[PDB]
């Protein structure tokens, strides 16, 4: 089952943050590519993730963001002072916010939401995970429909909507070098989010890349090798010691 991972290589480090309802395996191939290029990486795993869907509803985005910060702080404790934060999906929103809470050499956002119909993305993301999990449990279609019909929204999903709006409203405070990556065929979040992030950060050093044959979990999809190369080129451009 997926767990946090720590790939120790050279002195340059990347904190890898996964997506909403995702898990560390979604960023592990990126981690391995980075390791082959000499970069250390650490990937936390958010509380309640990689588990039955009700565990997400017992948790909170405030915890998940702290899980992200704990990964940064762990890299520092392990000797890595120079850290780029690279986040997939909701993790990309956490990467932007983390850069306001900790010192980073740069930021990568990959299919991160910002603006638009946030509530739709939250509920569709959760419900898709929940339905797929119940299928994996071997449940029949009626049992799944019945369990899904008993879904009760919790404070978790309202908190997530509020957290996303907070990050949107503070994105003009982001100053560190940034690469914005977006899949054109993302069916979870609106690809125009990438324009919004790019346009509204204060970062003087920024770039954006679009991927025409990819979806939301871009780091496991069919163009992942090009995504990884583009991330690498961005990393190589930064002000490392
Ligand atoms: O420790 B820190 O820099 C945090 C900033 C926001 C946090 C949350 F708990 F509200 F998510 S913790
Ligand atoms: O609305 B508030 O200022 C928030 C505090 C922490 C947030 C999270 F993004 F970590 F979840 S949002
Ligand atoms: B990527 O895994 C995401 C799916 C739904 C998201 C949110 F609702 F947070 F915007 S992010
Ligand atoms: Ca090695
Ligand atoms: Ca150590
Ligand atoms: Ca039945
Ligand atoms: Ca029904
Ligand atoms: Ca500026």
């Amino acid at each position: 089952l997926p767990k946090p991972f720590f790939f120790e290589e050279g002195k340059r480090a990347v904190l890898l943050l996964h997506g909403f309802t995702g898990n560390s395996s979604d960023v592990r191939q990126l981690g391995r590519f980075l390791q082959k290029k000499g970069y250390t990486s650490y990937a936390p795993q958010y509380e309640g993730h990689a588990a039955p869907p009700d565990e997400i509803l017992k948790s909170s985005p405030f915890v998940w963001f702290k899980d992200a910060l704990d990964g940064y702080d762990y890299l520092v404790e392990q000797g890595y002072d120079e850290i780029v934060v690279a986040g997939l999906s909701l993790g990309g929103d956490f990467a932007l916010k983390l850069s306001l809470n900790r010192d980073v050499k740069g930021i990568v956002t990959m299919c991160a939401p910002m603006g638009g119909k946030t509530e739709g993305a939250i509920y569709e993301g959760f419900l898709e995970y929940a339905r797929n999990f119940k299928k994996y449990e071997g449940k029949d279609q009626e049992t799944i429909d019945n369990e899904m019909d008993h879904f009760k929204p919790t404070e978790t999903l309202k908190e997530l909507s509020e957290a996303l709006d907070t990050i949107k409203e503070q994105v003009d405070e982001v100053l560190d070098p940034i690469l914005v990556i977006q899949a054109e065929n993302d069916n979870m979040i609106d690809p125009q989010s990438a324009n919004y992030i790019y346009d509204h950060v204060d970062s003087d050093d920024k770039n954006i890349k679009w991927y025409s044959e990819s979806g939301h979990v871009i780091t496991i999809d069919k163009e992942k090798e090009q995504v990884f190369e583009d991330i690498y080129q961005f990393l190589e451009s930064l002000d490392w010691s």
